[PDB]
DNA sequence: GAGCTGTCATAAAGTTGTCACGG
DNA sequence: CCCGTGACAACTTTATGACAGCT
């Protein structure tokens, strides 16, 4: 597990930190986990049901639209460096994380 | 307690003298807060759990209670205010504490 | 001319899963 | 499966101010 860097956005597990350039971005633990999954599997879409599975649990109960709300917070928080652009929606399929846009 | 001095954002720990100075002003603080700071500064930009701090600073998690670390982190903070360096003792909710220069 | 420590109980702060509404 | 937001009530994790015993 190393520091993940893309488009000037970094996530270091060790320090447990998210930084847009030299600017650190505050955000709850769920979001950190969310981004941590996206950043580990970029250029791949996931339906909400797959996010709750990969991020919450194969046996978790949370409702599909819960995902949206977290994508949203992960976006409001990825704003300072304009990186919310990387948190991409895919109509009728789910969400994607990508360096392309 | 190694050899050379630790220099960061104007904050410094000199093992040799066993002293902490913000710029040039000395900073007072008990033996532990100093040991903690000595650990934090040699292991920066890396989050540690209260438990690990016990093992590393206290040398063992057996006699003290996890939350005792919060108290010390606080006292270290009050001791780093003068030069404004209390900013480097950062709380990583649900994970512990971390020492960092990037804020 | 004291300076330190480890725990508590308590007040604070930051999170979370859903909703209702709108776009 | 349409998705994105701002608002919530409850819940969980931290920061403090004391406190009494010791070194």
């Amino acid at each position: 597990e190393e520091v993940i860097e893309m488009q000037g956005l970094s996530l270091d597990p060790t320090s447990h930190r998210v930084m847009a350039g030299e600017e650190p971005l505050e955000m709850g633990p769920t979001e950190f986990k969310l981004l941590h999954f996206f950043m580990t599997h970029p250029e791949r879409v996931y339906s909400r049901e797959q996010l709750l599975n990969h991020v919450w649990g194969t046996n978790v109960y949370v409702e599909d639209r819960t995902v949206d709300v977290h994508i949203r917070r992960l976006r409001k928080a990825l704003e300072p460096g304009g990186h919310d652009r990387m948190v991409q929606t895919v109509r009728g399929t789910g969400y994607r994380f990508s360096t392309r846009f």
